[PDB]
């Protein structure tokens, strides 16, 4: 309905449309990972850097609350662009 | 990217509502009572958000907000 409405919509399902390609449906893998940000966002293993930044647990995958913590990393980033 | 169109929306409609009274970088109990019913009690959410109990959401704050959109919009989608 609303545009933010539709935004949180994009959040939840860009995450699903990547975490069911391998492994758990629940999980982006690294592989996951990577062909998400670039694929949806603007790419070398610096993949490696965020992946350690997000991966709280140390299990190699991204759930969606850690996942979510990426989406607020962004949202300061964008915030800051915008001033 | 449709995520980062995503990710815009989340920016500006803060600032869309922001910026209407007090500081222009927090959402007073008022401007967060316009954002959301014209977006999408107060009170009760009010005390949720507002971690340092200044009585204003800033930009931080609002982010936990969409966090736990996203953790329902989630479930609705299981
Ligand atoms: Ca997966
Ligand atoms: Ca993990
Ligand atoms: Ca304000
Ligand atoms: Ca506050």
């Amino acid at each position: 309905e609303t545009p933010l409405e539709k935004a949180l919509t994009t959040m939840v399902t860009t995450f699903h449309k990547y975490s069911g390609r391998e492994g758990s449906k629940l999980t982006l893998s690294r592989k996951e990972l990577k062909e998400l940000i670039k694929k949806e966002l603007c790419k070398e293993s610096s993949i490696d850097d965020l992946m350690k930044s997000l991966d709280k647990n140390s299990d190699q995958e991204i759930d969606f609350k850690e996942y979510s913590v990426f989406l607020t990393m962004l949202c300061m980033a964008y915030n800051d662009f915008f001033l």
